[PDB]
């Protein structure tokens, strides 16, 4: 359910390239590995889900009925990260990069800080 292309991604999240010291294709990388490229992309874990593109957890980061403790850090709602909008989506990965950093997601180290020309366009 591959939703778009990592050279359509590539150009989106264009001017994303050097944020907080991120490489864009580092960036691409993750994201695949994280969510494959669909927005609607679920992931239930033992209290929490992760959402969308960006695999954003309702235990931080975003205001959901299965954690009503969550502190809503990007102040929306999660259902936003399961539309076709990724705008919001990014948003919310920038906040996500101006405090945690890339390691937030747990495919960077895993996969994408080596051997990363296959995520170039
Ligand atoms: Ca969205």
């Amino acid at each position: 359910m591959k939703q778009f292309t990592k050279c359509e991604l590539s150009q989106l999240l264009k001017d994303i390239d050097g944020y907080g010291g991120i490489a864009l294709p580092e960036l691409i990388c993750t994201m695949f590995h994280t969510s494959g490229y669909d927005t609607q992309a679920i992931v239930e874990n033992n209290e929490s889900t992760e959402y969308g593109l960006f695999q954003i957890s309702n235990k931080l980061w975003c205001k959901s009925s299965q954690v009503p403790q969550s502190r809503n850090i990007c102040d929306i709602s999660c259902d936003k990260f399961l539309d076709d909008d990724i705008t919001d989506d990014i948003m919310c990965a920038k906040k996500i990069l101006d405090i945690k950093g890339i390691d937030y997601w747990l495919a960077h180290k895993a996969l994408c800080t080596e051997k990363l020309e296959q995520w170039l366009c």
